[PDB]
Formats: structure tokens, C-alpha cells, sequence
């Protein structure tokens, strides 16, 4: 009962690119770029695709950085989210009807306006650590329980 997702963070030495979703699941929040993995597509191909479609950027090298499973109480389907990072992009970010991308200084990451779990794992991502995580949600704002451990292999 888990569905594959990707999430991609474009992380440079002094800044990170986040996208503000204008509509649908996660609307109103800053987040990385991602979505459901498709039939006949690898997780990494999915990650690269999601980044292009949502941000307009071209990425070559994607690095695995974590796996997070999300549980929403009362929803049968679990989210199995494969998180990736990259430093090497091509293109300039594109604002669309679906997504407003913006760069953030690493000290000005807008956690109050991000999924609440980000406050836990994003500092690991920033210090180039790899992680396995699980977050149980009630609704979209409340973390009931969670586990988060660093790992050598994602
Ligand atoms: N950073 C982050 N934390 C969460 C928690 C629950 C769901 C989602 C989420 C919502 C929409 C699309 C995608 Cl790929 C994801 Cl991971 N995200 N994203």
C-alpha cells in the first residue's frame, strides 16, 4: 500500500531552489520539485522529469539523499518518497501557473511555510547527510509521530 514519489532539491553552496505550488496537493507551501513515478519509468528518471516539468531546469547528475515514507491517518495509501539532490543544473527556473520557483539563502529557508517535516530532515540534507525517515500526519499540519535516522546507503 505505498505509492512511489520523487522529490528533488537543487542545492548550491550558498542557496537552495524551492518552488511554491499554486494549486492542488501541497498548494501554498514551498517545496522541492517532485511527484508520482510513472509506469515503465525508473525512480531517477521520474525525479529528473519532475524537476524539468515543474521548474524548467535540466539536470544531469542526481544524487540520492534520502527516503521518506508519509502516512496520513485515514488514508490507505502511503507515500514512498525518494529524495534527490543536485548542484549541476542547466537553464533558468520557470514560473508557471502551477509553480513559482525562488532561490533561498541557506539561512532564510522558509520552514514556517514548508511541510512541517522539512524542519527535521532538511538540515541533514544541508550538511550532506543521507537519511531514512517516516512521518505520520493528521491532516496536513500535524505530525503525530515520526522516525528519522541517518544512513550510509539510501
Ligand atoms: N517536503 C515534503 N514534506 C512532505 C510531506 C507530505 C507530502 C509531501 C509531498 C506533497 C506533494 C508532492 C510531493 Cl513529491 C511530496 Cl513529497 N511532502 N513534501
Amino acid at each position: 500500500a505505498s505509492r512511489l514519489y520523487t522529490l528533488v532539491l537543487v542545492l548550491q553552496p550558498q542557496r537552495v531552489l524551492l518552488g511554491m505550488k499554486k494549486r492542488g496537493f501541497g498548494a501554498g507551501r514551498w517545496n522541492g520539485f517532485g511527484g508520482k513515478v510513472q509506469e515503465g519509468e525508473t525512480i531517477e528518471d521520474g525525479a529528473r522529469r519532475e524537476l524539468q516539468e515543474e521548474s524548467g531546469l535540466t539536470v544531469d547528475a542526481l544524487h540520492k539523499v534520502g527516503q521518506i515514507v508519509f502516512e496520513f491517518v485515514g488514508e490507505p495509501e502511503l507515500m514512498d518518497v525518494h529524495v534527490f539532490c543536485t548542484d549541476s543544473i542547466q537553464g533558468t527556473p520557470v514560473e508557471s501557473d502551477e509553480m513559482r520557483p525562488c532561490w533561498f539563502q541557506l539561512d532564510q529557508i522558509p520552514f514556517k511555510d514548508m511541510w512541517p517535516d522539512d524542519s527535521y530532515w532538511f538540515p541533514l540534507l544541508l550538511q550532506k547527510k543521507k537519511f531514512h525517515g517516516y512521518f505520520k500526519f493528521q491532516g496536513q499540519d500535524t505530525i503525530l509521530d515520526y522516525t528519522l535516522r541517518e544512513v550510509d546507503t539510501v
